[PDB]
């Protein structure tokens, strides 16, 4: 179901980090090295656990989890969140909730390519990555 998700991808294109962030309430300067980061996603199974990857110059995570099981995640800004992970109309869908807070990120696959879509308070953040071979 989450297949044509896994593999590694490349940050090539970000429009509205920025506003996200700051909405987290980031601190200026993460925000500065973040907007010039390219991150490394890298999506894993084995079996229905999925351990997704980011990797830069900058902050590194790593999640592991199983569709439709809460748990427990520690961001890449060090929210403390309650976090679970689903496919909802083909996308793949994180929900995180902390202080009765929530962030949406949403992937989702068009023309081959690799579509975030980071949601908090008005905040919409598109980041797109590509596939490494
Ligand atoms: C990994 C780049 C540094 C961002 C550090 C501070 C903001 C973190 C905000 C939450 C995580 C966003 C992930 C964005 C992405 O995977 O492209």
């Amino acid at each position: 179901m989450v297949d044509a998700f896994l593999g590694t991808w490349k940050l090539v294109d970000s429009k509205n980090f920025d506003d996200y962030m700051k909405s987290l309430g980031v601190g200026f300067a993460t925000r500065q090295v973040a907007s010039m980061t390219k991150p490394t996603t890298i999506i894993e199974k084995n079996g229905d656990i999925l351990t997704l990857k980011t990797h830069s110059t900058f902050k590194n995570t790593e999640i592991s989890f199983k569709l439709g099981v809460e748990f427990d995640e520690t961001t890449a800004d060090d929210r403390k969140v309650k976090s679970i992970v689903t496919l909802d109309g083909g996308k793949l869908v994180h929900l995180q909730k902390w202080d009765g807070q929530e962030t949406t990120l949403v992937r989702e696959l068009i023309d081959g390519k690799l579509i975030l879509t980071l949601t908090h308070g008005t905040a919409v953040c598109t980041r797109t990555y590509e596939k490494e071979a």
